[PDB]
C-alpha cells in the first residue's frame, strides 16, 4: 500500500495508489458491482473502458453466494473475472438502512433481505468476510446513521470502537484498511470522529454518512470539516454520490476516491451523460436522430450506433439498449476523471470544473 | 452466386457470395426481432464467427417503420452489422397471430402495437425489405396450419403471391428466395416446389414445417421439398434449428437455419453445450469451478465457472444472461463450423451421432 501526491491545484490532488493488482491514479471514480456484477457489464468493458479499480458491495455477498463459495473460488477475484482492483463496502449503510434491526456495541441483528432469515453482523465477522474475499482496499465496519442528533453521536461513539475492533481483526496481507469517519451534518461530531480514526491509524479515510439526503451545501461543508482532520498523505475517499457536479466540487475540497451507482443505473432508464450535460434518449428529440451519443466519445457505442438507434431500443423495451448506455456512461465516468487528472497537472482544473458544473446543474 | 464445394452423401458444403459478404454453408443464423439480436453487441456476433444473422421484418415496419431505418441508409446501418443479414418476409408472424382477414390481395390483422388494423401484401412487403437493403430477402408466401383442401388453398395461394412477390421485387444488390409449402402433403410439396422453381429465385426455403407436425413428417417432407429443388441454389429450412434437427436436415441436403432457441433458453438460464443442454440454475452448479463448456473458447468459458453463473441467475442478475447468450451462440456458430469440416474430412456421421445422441 502506497499513495502519492504529484501535484496538487488548490485542494485538488494528482496521486497514485499502489495496491496488490495494480496502480490506481487518482482522482478516481469506482463502478460500482453489488453481487460481484458490475450491472450488465463484463470486465472486458470495464477493462476497456479504462476502469483501474471498482468496488464491490460484500453485504449482498456474504449473504449469497456467501463466503465458502469465493474461498473456493480463492477469492472475489477470480469469482468475478476481474484481475485489477476491487474496493470493499463494509455494508454499513445497507444494514443499518434495514427495519426493526437490533443494534448494540456487539454487533447488529437483522432479517436478511434475501431469505428473511436472522443475521448477526460485527467488526469481527465483517473484516473476516473481507479477508476472504481478498479486496485490494477493505472498509473497518462502521455504524452508519439511518437519525437525530443524539443519535448519530451514539452511531459515531459506536463507530470509534468498532474501528478499532476492525482494525484488530484485520489480520491479513497485501490489503489496505480504511477507516470511516461518522458524525451527520454535525461538525464538532465530524471533527472528533476524524480526530478518532486518525489516532487509530489507516491506510485511508472514507467520509461516511454524507449524500444521503442533506442538502448539498452541508455535503461540501461537512467533506471541507473532515479532510480539513485528515492526512495529506492517504487517500481520502468519498462515500457514495458519484454525479458530475459533485465530483468534481468534492475534488475541489481535496477528495481522491469516489464510486456511485449513478452512471449505471440511470443508464439502465435510458439517460447518458455526456460532456453536454444528461441525454435522455426516451425524448423524442432522438427519435430521427443520426448523431451518436456523445460527439467526443470514444466509446463502443458512440462509435457504432445513432441516437435513433438506441431511442429505437428503448421504445421496444429491448435490453440491448439499456447495455450500450452502461457501457457508454462507465466510459464516461473514467474519461472524466481522466480530464480532472490532466486539468490538475495542467493547471486548467477551474476551467474544467467550471464547464462541468454549467452542464450538470 | 452459390457453390457446392463438396457433398457427403446428401450433406452440402457450399459458399453464397452476398452484397455484404461471402457465408460458408451448411450455416445457422441467430436471429433477432427489433433491428438487434436480444442482449448481443454486432462484435459480440463478429467475435463469434457469425457470417450473416437474420432479421424479422414485421415488426419492424411497426417500430421504428421503414421512413427511420431509410434515413440511415439502410437497416445495417441501422443496427451497425455490417455483414449480410436475410430478412424474413413475416408470414410466420402473421400465422401466429390471433384473428386475421386473409384472401387473394392480402392480409388484414390488428396491430401487436397498437391494436390498429394492419394490411400487409406481397408488394408491401417487397417495399419493406427493398428499403432495409438486406442482403436475401424472402417472397411473402401464406403459411399453413389442416385438411387437405386447407392446406392446397395456402400453398397455391403462395404460388401466386410468390409471383407478385417477384414482379414488385425491383432492385439491386439483394437476393430473392422463394417459400415451398404443402403441409405433410407429399404431392403438394412436389408441386409447390415445381412452381416456384418455375418461376426461378436465388434460393428456396422450405416453410411451414416444424410448427406442430411430427418430427417422421418434418424430415419427410423435407426430402420430398428436396428432391425438386435445384442442387445448384441454396436450401433454407425455416425455423426450428435446435442441434439434432439442423443435423438431420443438413444430411437430407439443407443448407441454411434459423432460431430464437439459442438466445431465448439463454435467457432462461440454459447452456447448449457439446454435451447437450446445461441448466445453469440446477443446484448442482452451485459450487462448480468448471466452465459452462470445457470444449469453448468463448468469452464466457474462458473466464467465468459455472458457480458465478448460477449465482448470478440466483440473484437476478441480466448478466447472467448475456453470457449464456454469448455462450449458446457462439456454440450454435462452432456446430455449424465442424458440420462443414466434417463434411470435408468425411467424418460428418460421427459428428452427427453425437449431436442425436445429447440432443435427443
Ligand atoms: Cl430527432
Ligand atoms: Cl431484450
Ligand atoms: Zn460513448
Ligand atoms: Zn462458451
Amino acid at each position: 500500500m502506497e499513495f502519492e501526491v504529484k501535484k496538487t491545484f488548490g485542494k485538488a490532488r494528482l496521486g497514485v495508489m499502489k495496491l496488490h493488482h495494480g496502480a490506481v491514479e487518482t482522482p478516481v471514480f469506482m463502478p460500482v458491482g453489488t453481487n460481484a456484477s458490475v450491472k450488465l457489464l463484463t470486465p472486458r468493458d470495464l477493462e476497456e473502458a479504462g476502469a483501474e479499480i471498482i468496488l464491490s458491495n460484500t453485504f449482498h455477498l456474504m449473504l449469497k453466494p456467501g463466503v465458502e463459495i469465493i474461498k473456493l473460488h480463492r477469492g472475489l477475484h477470480n469469482f468475478m473475472g476481474w484481475k485489477r482492483p476491487i474496493l470493499t463496502d463494509s455494508g454499513g449503510f445497507q444494514v443499518f438502512s434495514l427495519p426493526k434491526i437490533r443494534i448494540d456495541d456487539e454487533g447488529v441483528v437483522f432479517r436478511s433481505p434475501i431469505d428473511g432469515s436472522k443475521v448477526f453482523l460485527n467488526p469481527e465477522i465483517s473484516m473476516e468476510v473481507q479477508i476472504a474475499l481478498g479486496s485490494d482496499i477493505c472498509m473497518v465496519f462502521d455504524h452508519c446513521p439511518v437519525a437525530d442528533y443524539e443519535e448519530v453521536k451514539e452511531a459515531t461513539e459506536r463507530t470509534y470502537r468498532w474501528a478499532l475492533r476492525s482494525k484488530k481483526a484485520f489480520k491479513t496481507e497485501n490489503q489496505a484498511l480504511f477507516g470511516i469517519v461518522q458524525g451527520g451534518i454535525y461538525p464538532d461530531l465530524r471533527r472528533e470522529s476524524a480526530l478518532q480514526l486518525t489516532s487509530i491509524g489507516f491506510d485511508g479515510y472514507a467520509i461516511g454518512g454524507l449524500s444521503i439526503g442533506e442538502e448539498r451545501s452541508l455535503t461540501l461543508e461537512m467533506t471541507e470539516v473532515t479532510v480539513e482532520f485528515l492526512p495529506e498523505d492517504k487517500p481520502r475517499y468519498f462515500m457514495g454520490g458519484g454525479s458530475p457536479e459533485l465530483i468534481l466540487e468534492l475534488v475541489d475540497r481535496g477528495v481522491d476516491m469516489f464510486d456511485s451507482v449513478f452512471p449505471t443505473r440511470i443508464a439502465r432508464h435510458g439517460t447518458a451523460l455526456t460532456w453536454n450535460g444528461k441525454l435522455n434518449l426516451k425524448a423524442s428529440y432522438n427519435k430521427r436522430s443520426l448523431e451518436p451519443v456523445d460527439e467526443r466519445c470514444g466509446c463502443y457505442t458512440c462509435k457504432n450506433f445513432t441516437r435513433s438507434y438506441i431511442h429505437h431500443l428503448f421504445d421496444r423495451g429491448e435490453v440491448l439498449g439499456q447495455i450500450l448506455l452502461t457501457i457508454h456512461n462507465i466510459n464516461f465516468m473514467i474519461s472524466l476523471m481522466k480530464e480532472v487528472r490532466r486539468s490538475i497537472e495542467s493547471g486548467t482544473f477551474k476551467e474544467l470544473k467550471s464547464k462541468v458544473v454549467e452542464v450538470y446543474s
